């Protein structure tokens, strides 16, 4: 295939520089794709707010947590029985695919040859593409140390926090081997691995697991409210093309997910040229409706979930004596998606509409759960006062009301006000029905409890 | 000077790029130091939604509106004035410049070098910058003749329509020349100049002149509540490293003026070397905050000013049969904001906080009117229903539920509805207090009135 | 089609950039597919040697010499024919087309539609395209009274010199509209329309016209024997996916240009697709080869045509007293890469191969003459001497052993040397067989003569 | 400091697009600040030919051998004691420092804080720099695996190959970090370290250094007669701004080294900015010099001790039946710029001239040993032939004359003719006057001898 095709991301061409004096006078990162296929292709950063990222002068770190997502990876062991399905129903085309479905005919293989991969990070050793989630993680790690290496005593172990989920697993050990690099081994690294069993409760790097009062479900009904038309008049246009072609909505819907995949997979998918950045669009706000309303704020049992965390990570903040500064947390999305509706920071006020397209979402799921999405606190004193601020994908989110510090960060001491504003009335326990561990333990306890949980395929 | 100093316009190294697999995974965009000088910097690109500026296939252009601000420019008379006795300031400093300022010491010329280029565009005549106001405005014709110029009959005159204020003016024979490349002439161009006399009331590209009741500097005291702690900081950054350094908060105030000035005319400024990302970005949002008040829903008169261009420019989108398909306006950035106060489109839903920066600004100035902006209304028919959408500064900007067309365009019916919500008991003469003419009549009757005012200064 | 598809120019993906921390530690440009089109694609900067293109400090413009050949066109007559006659011969094929042909089936339309813009510059009025020639002009027309500008006495009429193509005259006319702006008029600039008979002799923009004796193809059998095994290769793997396609490698090779034109036309081109770099690259060195062995050094009287001009423009080096500072000559490929045989900057030592691919090529053609070429001779004053230098295609050339003086440049005295010896033993009265015009004095008489001549559909 | 300074590699501003219709038909590469700095500063790839570097379709991968530098690091003992020096010359001026010099007032501290650190990699632990050498290093080894890992069987133990060079020792071991991933241990990787000791001769990734008749300064005198003016010039510009300014020629020259240092340390330098593109230019091609004329062909030394590293290599490519096919060999820029002189890719045809400056420089030595370096030997087969190609720091380098097999590669038949021809009359023991090892071995029997050697700090 030509690299004229499908050589970047950017659903724009050259036009968009055509009466400009330079270049950056542009804005062409609207157009990339990875932002409009739901978090399932691979990291993009946060658009921001340009808000250097740097720690500001006069300013010095005292302590940095990262909440991480695994990197990119396969698709999941359902979303690939889906891909590879739609895929066969496409190879079964009696006909030579002609107009934006032709590469179809051109020996298209599947790009999940082999299922032992579904549910697994891309890497180096089972993937062609750039985009390998073990790259991302690795290379995020080097970036790490480079930035915040200065809190790193190298006279002491780095704890590693991760869930059991073998690429969440994976990722958290590529991140600390790009931390560590040389100085890598079993003994400068301890990794403990936090079970997703929904016995862990609260202590966990998936709180939702836990709690049995969540549905995930509850708000489906507003969801499925949103426009599909889109969906009809892409399948519509197949069809034109390629008259007697039997698929539906649902495949073509199933086609954006493929897209975002095969692109992780292979680096390039001809998956994503069947679409308008119109349909682009609207998958998109689809998902945004969806994760909004399932892992969100929108849904009113993600306070006290998220709150789990924004609650071991704020006694990490206020603990200054604690010889471990660098706080290394491997998840899923939902957690963090869940984790960020307790934080409040790129949270609507109000619940999504269905009935209408909004400009901009006003929750964008990928501009927090990208694959290798990072949701990083920083802390750092400046004069007599320790700061707090947010960096969400490589870009400083301020807090609302608390952004009055060097680098827009908030003083611990409102920190600490904003917190307790956002738990308010949350009780895990209670509210979720689960007896087991009320709070998060393990960021204190895991010199003295085995966390060593089996890796899981998911 | 270094080709590695002020080479460019993001407030990022690359850095940014460091742990990713694609420059394209990046948001450098965010970090452009034009979309932090309030619209006195550079044209730039709204950020925009990934909305493709294309027309949607099946669809057919019908009309095109462009309202467009004038090009890059010196500083106005006031500010020019300002930045030269800043200027006088610091040279008058005994001692030697060190730090962020020392560039004074280099034979630092002030960069109007004859005053006579006050209140004027930027060009190749008077200006070595390459972001020149007319060079945008001819880059701009061009690209719009490229576009949208199937709708141009080339029997028919193309008729323009300016203010008569010089830089106005000036852009809309620069964007003329573009526009028509090698048939431009005084026969195949007329333009129709609208004086900015408050005698026209709102038969005019600036409306707010005849408007009596429209107090721009009503909202001071609000304006005024926000933070200037940030001016004071700055200031003694620069004294600590200059003793007795005697400039006030009000002087620092005005170099991001001088700053975006120079980088107007020079195509570099050191002064724009001197602020960290966090002063700018509050240097912005105070002129978000003051146009926003002044200019925009923070002023109740604006709506009322805003309606009579967004009246008119319906009359123009709902009458079909004119011979003339492409409406070509040129004025300030005042009277595209106070349009855009009835447009309706980029207004928050609620007046602009001033006791916290908040993130994004709920209202962007440049993202309305940088120099050189550009708003425009493409009407195009798909099937047999007419659609209307709006691409400000390059970037589709959806109206809030009428954006199911396609192109998240809005059915030019239910346009109707919308600009009649939005101009909703209006009325010009007696909100305004001016009993001149009471709407736009210029668009129709400029074939038989003259439209001629002599230029001005301003 | 997909905005990931055809988007840009470069022939790599992000894969350059993988394992890099800046994007500015790749190397991308080599594979810019305007490198390897010959120069029938889109205007692209020379390579170039990181000399900045300023003048440098301390340094005085004095004088400057633009010889331009016209901007982007659409394809000759000749060519057009060729093409037209590929895409009939390809539509008529029985079968649906797969793989880098399938967009053959797609409604693909023949990308000149109306013959009468064969020969023609793109231009807002006649192309979609970003690269129209009449826009590259202007924009660069723009850019040099930018540059030059202070060379520009504004009591002054322009004079511009063109050939009597209509595409480049057109050229020369959108080029002058750019750098007089809005003082654009028939009293402010004079253009001088130098006819392309053979009777101008060396008073002529394009003295091989007059130049009898020259043989454009005196060593078409040494051009031929470069392989074309590629071209073979690359019509076999279209019959691999298109079983019985009957087209040769004669129709393949009309497939770059093509691709070239058609990029110039529409912006983008499917055909552009359908080869490998490798492919591209080898295409491209048989046009270097061609226009080597045709248009330069490889023949043996392009010296004595190119010498005209080299010596016209040292005639005007020389005069310092000459009120008007700024030549705009405008002319055709051929004649400004012949006039570079005599130049001698970019003129390998040896004869090219034909046995091997050479890399680099010896002979660069598009890094002289792409699509809107630019060869420009600064003069500028440094202390108490002169110096000139070359920029061709925005890239400081220096003179081989002249290239001592600020920016790279040679003492005027020095270059009189190097001229001299480029021009020694030329006669192009007695060498070309015309006993016209000997020398150019069309600079010095055109007040005095009328270069009127009428404008010809080449 | 401003984001705006030295946020970038590039000599360049925007005004390199300004009349462009698309970024990308600039060329900007050509002021890339690496290039001018004589491969001290970070790694850069080659400007290269446009070949895609993509194995060619219908190609299957043989075997590949990477030989490779240390990536960036810290300056050398002599270097940085140098700038050391240089440093503390400039602090003792007793003035304000003025113009280009002036951030030495700003507490400018000397970039090597320890000089532990001399001598060694950059890495995120000892740098924050995003141009560590281990980040380089790492990166790279992950992308190799990306590329080249189907090559290698998991079964298999990785041999590394590295010289005893502390830095180049950890390169190789960053690099099978990023290769090996989350497998990287020291039962999966088995590195072979190959003294630098004179006894090891021709068995050696340092071949010169049992070299007794090798004198890399036979050729100094030749190289001194290559212009220092631009020295004097740069020193008197210095000293215009900073009256009494006590350094010499030699200081300002060491300072391009030390902008290239502590842009390697930092990210940036501030020393970068004191110089002009004309005499980077300049500097670059005295250390093009002085390469030449001492590690490369200059020196007739050159390809006796390159010839053993390509004489070894083309033993392996010979070899179908190794059961490794992957060969990871790191050593200096001087072993690899002498191998290169075998290798004889990248070679001038003649001694490169000392009394001019020529463009481009006829031979590069930043296009062959950057910080980062990287020489790889890909075999692939297509069909019945196996091919072989150069990639030179990730350009495809053709093999003059035998680049015409698929991806311009030579069959592996002819690569023997080729590599024969370059070692014609080559003789180890007899030319170099050294009796211990004739040839290289250590490919071959490192599982049986102990290469070992304990790592020295250079
Ligand atoms: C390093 O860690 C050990 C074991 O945790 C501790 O006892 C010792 O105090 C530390 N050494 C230094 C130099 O900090
Ligand atoms: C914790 O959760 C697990 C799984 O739901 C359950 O078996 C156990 O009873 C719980 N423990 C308590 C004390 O509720
Ligand atoms: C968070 O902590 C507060 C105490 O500050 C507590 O009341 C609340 O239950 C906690 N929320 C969760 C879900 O852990
Ligand atoms: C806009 O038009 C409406 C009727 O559509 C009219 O009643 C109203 O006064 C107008 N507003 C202005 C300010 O021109
Ligand atoms: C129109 O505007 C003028 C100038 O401001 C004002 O003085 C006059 O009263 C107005 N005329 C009418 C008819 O209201
Ligand atoms: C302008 O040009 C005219 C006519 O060529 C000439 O006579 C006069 O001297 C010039 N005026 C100035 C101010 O240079
Ligand atoms: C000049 O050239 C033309 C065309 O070739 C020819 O008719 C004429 O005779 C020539 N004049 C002389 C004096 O040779
Ligand atoms: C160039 O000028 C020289 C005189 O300097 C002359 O001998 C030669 O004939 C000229 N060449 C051409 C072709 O005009
Ligand atoms: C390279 O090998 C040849 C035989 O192929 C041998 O005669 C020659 O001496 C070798 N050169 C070196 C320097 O190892
Ligand atoms: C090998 O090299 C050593 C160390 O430089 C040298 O002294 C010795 O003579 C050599 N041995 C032989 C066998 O030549």
């Amino acid at each position: 295939v030509s690299k004229l095709i499908n050589n970047g991301l950017l659903l724009v061409g050259q036009g968009a520089y055509q009466d400009l004096a330079s270049p950056q006078q542009a804005s062409v990162e609207q157009y990339n794709i990875i932002r409009f296929l739901g978090g399932a292709a691979p990291y993009i950063q946060n658009k921001g707010f340009g808000i250097s990222t740097d720690i500001p002068d006069q300013c010095t770190l005292e302590q940095v947590q990262l909440f991480s997502r695994h990197g990119e990876r396969y698709p999941s062991t359902g979303s690939g029985k889906k891909y590879k399905a739609v895929y066969e129903k496409l190879m079964s085309y009696n006909g030579t695919f002609k107009g934006e479905l032709a590469f179809l005919n051109d020996d298209y293989e599947y790009f999940v040859p082999d299922s032992v991969y579904l549910e697994k990070e891309t890497s180096p050793k089972n993937s062609d593409s750039i985009y390998a989630g073990t790259t991302d993680a690795m290379k995020h790690g080097i970036a790490f140390r480079t930035k915040y290496g200065e809190l790193f005593d190298t006279n002491d172990t780095l704890p590693v926090f991760t869930s059991n989920s073998g690429r969440v697993y994976q990722t958290s050990q590529y991140f600390a081997r790009g931390f560590m690099g040389d100085d890598f081994s079993n003994d400068t690294v301890k990794t403990n691995i936090i079970s997703e069993d929904a016995d862990m409760g609260a202590n966990s790097l998936t709180p939702r697991d836990g709690c049995f009062n969540y549905n995930e479900n509850a708000n489906t009904a507003i969801v499925d409210e949103y426009t599909t038309e889109y969906l009809t008049k892409a399948l519509n246009r197949f069809k034109a093309s390629n008259p007697g072609l039997n698929i539906t909505e649902d495949d073509v819907s199933n086609l954006f997910g493929y897209c975002a995949y095969e692109l992780n997979v292979k680096g390039a998918s001809p998956m994503c040229d069947i679409f308008t950045n119109e349909e682009f669009i609207q998958y998109s706000y689809s998902v945004d409706l969806d994760d909004y309303y399932s892992n969100s704020a929108g849904n009113n049992m993600t306070r006290v979930i998220g709150s789990t965390l924004l609650n071991a990570s704020l006694e990490l903040l206020n603990h200054d004596k604690n010889e471990n500064k660098i706080w290394l947390s491997f998840t899923h999305d939902t957690d963090i998606e869940i984790f960020h509706s307790a934080i409040g920071i790129l949270i609507p006020d109000e619940d999504l509409p269905v009935d209408y397209t909004p400009f901009p979402s006003p929750y964008s799921h990928v501009g927090i759960t990208p694959q290798g999405a990072r949701t990083i606190i920083e802390k750092y004193a400046c004069g007599n006062e320790s700061y707090v601020r947010y960096v969400i994908n490589d870009a400083v989110i301020p807090i609302k009301k608390c952004s009055s510090g060097p680098g827009f960060s908030c003083n611990l001491n409102d920190y600490n006000d904003y917190v307790a504003e956002r738990v308010a009335g949350t009780n895990y326990v209670e509210q979720c029905g689960n007896n087991n561990a009320s709070a998060v333990t393990f960021y204190w306890d895991y010199e003295t409890t085995n966390y060593t949980a089996s890796l899981i395929n998911s």
